[PDB]
């Protein structure tokens, strides 16, 4: 079909131990146009793909109350790939982490880009 020029690639999805920390990165490539909103989502077994953290136009960050103080996200427009600092990995926090990039196009067009969710395995 018709697809956008930007692609998302999530880095991370490794194997960490209970209590450990991991950093995931979302690589946006395709267009030099300033990406408008970036966020991290999680797909957990038994749950729906939940919002973990979002960053708006001004880097307006919103995190789930359950990730406050443990998860931190950072966004550069194009010199860096968006960071997700995850600390205190719990055994049952093993899930897929997805990246969402939202771009405000032209005047009134909005697109949600989803990447390839990588699964983080926590060793207990």
């Amino acid at each position: 079909g018709s697809g956008s020029q930007v692609q998302l690639v999530e880095s991370g999805g490794g194997l960490v131990q209970a209590g450990g920390s991991l950093r995931l990165s979302c690589a946006a490539s395709g267009s030099t146009f300033s990406l408008h909103l970036m966020g991290w989502y999680r797909q957990a077994p038994g749950k729906q793909r939940e919002v973990v953290a979002t960053s708006g136009s001004g880097g307006d960050t919103n995190y789930a109350d359950s990730v406050k103080g443990r998860f931190t996200i950072s966004r550069d427009n194009d010199k860096n790939t968006v960071d997700l600092q995850m600390n205190n990995l719990k055994p049952e926090d093993t899930a897929d982490y997805y990246c969402r990039a939202q771009q405000k196009i032209g005047r009134d067009t909005f697109r949600d880009y989803w990447g390839q969710g990588t699964q983080v395995t926590v060793s207990s």
